[PDB]
This record gives structure tokens, C-alpha cells and sequence, in this order.
């Protein structure tokens, strides 16, 4: 189960972090880590697609070749903090399995700069018992975590050090996808 109540970035500039392009996940924290392999790679893109606050996400396990992308239209409960009931799609935005009640995940947007960011996650999916994700972000997906998300993670009471680094799994990213399943 989740824990935390992550609170949003003071002044979070949501047409900076919804602006269409993509963020790659470079470390993450799972506070119930048996809940995430110790390999992953994820990408997201977020953005306004006619009108509707989007965000699709590509998830894939290095080791397995486990690969999955999702889309949703997010719903907001404050600035930062948002809803995401999601539907499983192929890259191409073509439904596997349809949006459900109990299929979401809340996310808030910690920290924010124009090319880093720390958010919180945390995903409800069918019977399963998961747990609070942080995850930090870059614009560049080989890119360190610099001092500005490393200072937000202390601000937050975490420790960097804790964190699982996404750098060394060979992780390659279908860009295009991430950006057009912003339209489906
Ligand atoms: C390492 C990592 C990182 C991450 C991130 C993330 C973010 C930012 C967001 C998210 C979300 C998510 N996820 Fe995530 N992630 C991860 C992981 C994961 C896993 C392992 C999974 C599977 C689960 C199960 O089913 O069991 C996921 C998963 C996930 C999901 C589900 C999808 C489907 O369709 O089913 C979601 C929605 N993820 N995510
Ligand atoms: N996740």
C-alpha cells in the first residue's frame, strides 16, 4: 500500500512539464521494493492532446524483455497532483486492455525544471498491493542527476543514495511512440 501524501513543487509550471516531449526515468525508489525489479527502464510523455491532459508511458524489464506501454487522460486533483486512469496500448495506440475502475495511478510532480524533475507515484492495479514509487526524471536520458533534483530528494526527506539507477541496462526508447500516444 502507499504511504505518502507527496507534496507539489511551489509554483509548479504545468505548461513547462505538459509540453508534449519526453522524460526518461534515470533513478527510482520503490518504498516496497520487492514490488519493482532491481533492472527497468520507463520513459513517459506528458502533454495537452486536443484539449485533454495526457501522459503515455513506456515500461521495459532489460532481463525479461518484459515491454508494455500505457496511455491515460488525467484528471487533477491540485497543481502537481493528478489521477491517471490508465488503458495498456501497443506503441501504435491500439487498446489492449480497456480503461478499468481500479486501474490508476496518482502522480505528483515534486520538482520541476526544464530538464529534471522528481515525482511521486502511486499505482492501484486490480488486486495487487503496491507502494509509493519516487522516480527522477531528465529530458536527456543519460544524464546524472544534478544538484538542483538531487537538493528536491533531501527537501523531500529521502536519500539519493537509495536510489536505483535505470543507466546501466542498455535501455533503448521509441521516442515517437511516446509523443503520438499522446494523441490516442
Ligand atoms: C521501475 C519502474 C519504474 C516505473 C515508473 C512508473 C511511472 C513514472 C509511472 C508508472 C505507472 C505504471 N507502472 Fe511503473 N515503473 C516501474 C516498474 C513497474 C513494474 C515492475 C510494473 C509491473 C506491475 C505489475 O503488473 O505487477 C509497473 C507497472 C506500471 C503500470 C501498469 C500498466 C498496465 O497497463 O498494467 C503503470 C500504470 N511499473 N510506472
Ligand atoms: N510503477
Amino acid at each position: 500500500a502507499c504511504t505518502k501524501n507527496a507534496i507539489a513543487q511551489t509554483g509548479f509550471n504545468k505548461d513547462k512539464y505538459f509540453n508534449g516531449d519526453v522524460w526518461y526515468v534515470t533513478d527510482y525508489l520503490d518504498l516496497e521494493p520487492d514490488d519493482v525489479p532491481k533492472r527497468y527502464c520507463a520513459a513517459l510523455a506528458a502533454g495537452t492532446a486536443s484539449g485533454k491532459l495526457k501522459e503515455a508511458l513506456y515500461h521495459y524489464d532489460p532481463k525479461t524483455q518484459d515491454t508494455f506501454y500505457d496511455v491515460s487522460e488525467l484528471q487533477v486533483e491540485s497543481l502537481g497532483k493528478y489521477t491517471a486512469n490508465f488503458k495498456k496500448v501497443d506503441k501504435n495506440g491500439n487498446v489492449k486492455v480497456a480503461v478499468t475502475a481500479g486501474n490508476y495511478y496518482t502522480f505528483t510532480v515534486m520538482y520541476a525544471d526544464d530538464s529534471s524533475a522528481l515525482i511521486h507515484t502511486c499505482l492501484h492495479k486490480g488486486n495487487k498491493d503496491l507502494g509509493d514509487l519516487y522516480a527522477v526524471l531528465n529530458r536527456n536520458k543519460d544524464a546524472a542527476a544534478g544538484d538542483k533534483v538531487k537538493s528536491a530528494v533531501s527537501a523531500a526527506t529521502l536519500e539519493f543514495s537509495k536510489f536505483i539507477s535505470t543507466k546501466e541496462n542498455n535501455c533503448a526508447y521509441d521516442n515517437d511512440s511516446l509523443k503520438s500516444l499522446l494523441t490516442k
